[PDB]
């Protein structure tokens, strides 16, 4: 065996979702492992399932290493081994330090280029289909070293099939964290047999994510403290109740300080906010458009 049998876990980041994750160290490198019990292999295996997706490596999407059992003797382990990076969460990142205007832009540029490269179909007998995370948030994206992003978290992804415009799970109930929830989510009007929809929700949780990216956007010396998106209008580990209310009864989204019309970059991040939060899905913008308008920026600014 060349995976867990070779591998040494040397501290525990922390219990999430399903399983645990562990910093180990594999051929001298430093790997993140999750680890799931015997009882939670349907979630190990469909996470194994959308990270072995055929072309889904990208520079901006968690980097795979394998899928391995684990025998201790007394129980079976299954584990998913993947890259390690140090800054962990964007949530974390954001919350422990302010960035430039450079690397807003880093951020919210590979955090679109992921998403667009997620959402992309690619054509052909090496085909990669495409999908849908439906829970992208700041604390299921990561930070590299180089200060750039890639997606994680890809257990409650959806595949889609073209040919048919069907998906591979067929979902029917909602998922996802609840304060990210697109309205249509939350008000249960979503069309969960139209991958398009899936691809929508996902771009408004984005824009809640820029938005939090923004506020750490030190100019001047000028920055707002970190906050999650709704941090103004709902509780801790909100409902979708408390969520549906706000976002869709009263129609808030979070506020858009009047000092991001200061520079182009904060007004450019401004408008694809709002471009995210429309109450219609059909009317956002697409996260290849978002990387196309993002990447236009990094060059006015020598990025």
């Amino acid at each position: 065996g060349t995976i867990a049998r070779t591998i040494v876990l040397q501290e525990s980041i922390g219990k999430g979702r399903f399983g645990e994750v562990w910093r180990g160290k594999w051929r001298g490198e430093e790997v993140a492992v999750k680890i799931f019990s015997s009882r939670e292999e349907r979630s190990w295996f469909r996470e194994a399932e959308i990270y072995q997706t055929v072309m889904l490596r990208h520079e901006n999407i968690l980097g795979f290493i394998a899928a391995d059992n684990k025998d201790n003797g007394t129980w079976t382990q299954l584990w998913l081994v993947s890259d390690y990076h140090e800054h962990g969460s964007l949530f974390d990142y954001l919350n422990r330090y302010t960035v430039t205007v450079e690397g807003m832009i880093k951020l919210a540029l590979s955090t679109a280029s992921g998403l667009a490269h997620l959402h992309m179909e690619i054509v052909g007998t090496q085909g990669k289909p495409a999908i849908a995370h439906r829970d992208l948030k700041s604390k299921n994206i990561l930070v590299k070293k180089n200060g750039t992003c890639c997606i994680a978290d890809l257990g409650l992804a959806v595949r889609h099939d073209s040919a048919t415009d069907t998906i591979d799970i067929a979902p029917n109930h909602r998922v996802g964290t609840k304060r990210y929830m697109a309205p249509e989510v939350l008000d249960d009007s979503i069309n969960m047999k139209h991958f398009e929809s899936f691809k929508r929700a996902d771009i408004y949780a984005m824009g809640l994510v820029f938005w939090e990216i923004a506020r750490r956007c030190s100019i001047g010396g000028i920055h707002e403290d970190y906050q999650l998106p709704y941090y103004d209008l709902v509780p801790s580990d909100p409902s979708v109740e408390e969520m549906r209310k706000v976002v869709c009864e009263q129609k808030l989204r979070p506020n858009i300080p009047n000092r991001w019309q200061s520079c182009e970059a904060l007004r450019v991040m401004a408008k694809i906010m709002r471009e995210c939060w429309y109450a219609n899905g059909a009317a956002r913008l697409t996260a290849l458009r978002i990387k196309k308008t993002l990447s236009q920026l990094s060059q006015q600014e020598g990025i």
